[PDB]
């Protein structure tokens, strides 16, 4: 029989990945697995009948089982509006579920050795996580019509001297000017989530700032991730031969283009089908595991007119796996986990024995020579899956 | 010989010293005759003058208009120790940047048998960023605790201050800082860039996102096209070439959907192919160099007396950059030419399959190199040097 998987959230979305998300459940997840399945329907449609309260209460049910794995959602804009006679536009459900969870993205690219890559001797990818700029958040910026002072003041709450930094006096002329800032509280959850991200997968750590430049901002979080770090994870981290440092961003691009990837790359500051995301929430507890894409409009336009399509689902797949694998952790689950391993297993071997949606036979042969038996259609793609699937479980019960 | 006039110099260091050398001796001093301004930045050097040299040389490129850099160390503790050097001496290119200003435009030189980022790009793209001074700073500090940060213009008059609320900070501490850009900075960029995209014949973009910084970035976008559309699209349009505003979203996708051939204005392969050139707001100024370091790695197997294969490519387009601006300021014809014909020649050499390790990596990947897909430095050097005596001779006749 199935593996007992436990409690997931699943969110499902719109467009080209809605139809992919419900193949990758019928085909790839559920003739396997058996999950008390917290669903919930972000469709553009269903949003707008629940005054978006459907994205709320999935943002409280991840936040109470710890997994989400979210399928590609329209964010509505101005022409949303008009197609599907919205009341209003409706917040992207990503910065909905971001705001409720907090958390930082981590960016993580699905190498197959058949399919050019930016630097060849990257065998292992690189997790990139940016310091989450939030929706609540925003810069201070004005035009400087004419000649006067710019200055930047902080006033205690405690009452001690206010203290006053000359930003620039415009002598002749105006310009523009801006002030921006950063809380102590979200540069710790920051670094909370990188150590817990790279205690997770195994790989080092890297932090990259400008603290050569801006040396008391970017110190700030050099310091508190070294703080965090020496106080809580490095102890940690050696028992898994891993380490933890910082690196001038200078210093961290010339590295990364020399090595062979394996490692967790923070920073303030290729098929979008290969892209895997997933938001660490600090407690290192609560994950949200969604492909790095958008819903594929252009495609699902293609599908519509009852067109062939050919859509990548390997970033949708990875969802799954991600959010799979880290259910399986928190539950101590060795059976969803080996599934979820074997499932990713399964996707890259496919591709790399020369089975592939229309994007990587782009990548290899180039767009202008790509040919119809280069690749499978969205379909055909998820057949062969779904086939090698069933094989690698055969085998793996010998 | 070419008559070719004042051209400021600089020596460096390690690898790409040697090749420079070698530039000289077989490329440019058999053709060309300057009245070279050389100035020795060498790191042993620049410790024995206290730096003066590399001030002395800005002061000459200011002067003289054209400057060709070789690669130079930058100190950090290792260069201090390995050298005995007397200080942590500064980046000599941050020294000169400082004293000229001026923007600073890249461009990967293209061969059709190198494989390329986006195999759809078959003319170059150069990106520009503004080089800001270093008196371009942000005013950035700790903030200790709960209060309120807020930044406040004045007007030199007293009236209309005007007071925003940057953050309440309520529960803790944090960071906060304050920047900004004068007009003159920007249209100094403008400036740079409408010229450029007219020295090369390509259209010029600008991406910003003032969609979030719509006052911050909204100020570039309404001063370039204000000095475009009064300046310049006159000009532009003679040369069916175009000035067009783009988000950096857009601009990153229809980059890759094109062929590219324009100059891509930012507000924010191999190294040995990636050329630079510093742009001065004056139209007149120019300093050109490689984009990349004195290749240390190739150097300490130079020093051991093992073969090596350095790409001069970079630095010869150094040479001839600075070169046919100096042809372009004195209205030098023969110098012109053989400023274009050096680039053909060098193109061309890698084109019919001579090229070293680096780019026949790039072809059969590195595990797959056997020791006849390349030519190493010194070869490489003269099959250059042979087809450039060709390619003059022939344009005579
Ligand atoms: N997390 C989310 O919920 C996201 C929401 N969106 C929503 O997605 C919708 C469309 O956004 P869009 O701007 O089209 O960006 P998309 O990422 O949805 O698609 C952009 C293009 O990238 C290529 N592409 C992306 N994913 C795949 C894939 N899985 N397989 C093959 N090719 C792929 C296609 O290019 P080609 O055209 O060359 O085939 C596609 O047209 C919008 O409504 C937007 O709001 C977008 C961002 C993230
Ligand atoms: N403008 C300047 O003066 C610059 C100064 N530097 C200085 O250069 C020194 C070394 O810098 P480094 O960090 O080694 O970076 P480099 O750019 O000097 O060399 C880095 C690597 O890139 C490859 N490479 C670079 N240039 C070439 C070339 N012309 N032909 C072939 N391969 C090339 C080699 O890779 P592989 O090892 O794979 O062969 C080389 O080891 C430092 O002292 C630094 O300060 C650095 C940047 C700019």
């Amino acid at each position: 029989k199935k593996i007992s998987g436990g409690s997931v959230v699943e969110m499902q979305g719109d467009e080209m990945t809605r139809i992919i998300w419900e193949l990758i459940k019928e085909k790839l997840i559920f003739p396997y697995v058996e999950l008390d399945l917290h669903s919930y329907d972000l469709g553009i449609e269903n949003r707008d009948a629940t005054n978006d309260q459907v994205t709320k209460d999935a943002a409280e049910a991840i936040k109470k089982h710890n997994v989400g794995v979210k399928c590609a959602t329209i964010t509505p804009d101005e022409k949303r509006v008009e197609e599907f006679k919205l009341k209003q536009m409706w917040k992207s459900p990503n910065g909905t579920i971001r705001n409720i969870l907090g958390g930082t993205v981590f960016r993580e690219a699905i190498i197959c050795k058949n399919i050019p890559r930016l630097v060849s001797g990257w065998v292992k990818p690189i997790i990139i996580g940016q310091h989450a700029y939030g929706d609540q958040y925003r810069a201070t910026d004005f035009v400087v019509p004419g000649p006067g002072k710019v200055e930047i003041t902080y006033t205690p709450s405690d009452g001690t001297q206010k203290v006053t930094y000359l930003v620039h006096n415009f002598e002749e002329g105006g310009g523009v000017a801006m002030g921006m800032y950063n809380q102590d509280k979200s540069i710790e959850d920051f670094a909370h989530s990188s150590f817990q991200m790279a205690l997770s997968k195994g790989w080092p750590l890297y932090l990259s700032t400008k603290n050569t430049i801006l040396k008391k901002y970017d110190g700030r979080f050099k310091d508190i991730f070294q703080e965090i770090y020496d106080k809580q994870y490095k102890s940690q981290f050696e028992a898994q031969k891993i380490w933890y440092e910082h690196r001038l961003i200078d210093d961290m691009v010339a590295q990364a283009m020399k090595s062979e990837g394996g490692f967790i790359w923070a920073c303030k500051n290729g098929s979008l089908g290969m892209m895997t995301s997933v938001l660490v929430c600090p407690d290192g507890k609560t994950v949200e595991a969604e492909a790095a894409h958008g819903t594929v409009t252009r495609h699902y336009r293609m599908y519509q007119k009852g067109q062939e399509t050919s859509t990548n689902p390997i970033a949708s797949i990875f969802a799954w796996t991600r959010g799979l694998a880290h259910r399986a952790k928190l539950d101590n689950n060795k059976e969803l986990a080996f599934f979820a391993n074997a499932l990713e297993e399964v996707s890259i071997e496919t591709i790399e024995a020369g089975f592939m949606t229309k994007d990587l036979a782009a990548c290899i042969k180039g767009l202008p020579n790509v040919q119809r038996s280069d690749y499978l259609n969205t379909f055909e793609f998820m057949d062969k899956l779904g086939e090698n699937l069933k094989i690698k479980l055969a085998q793996a019960k010998l």
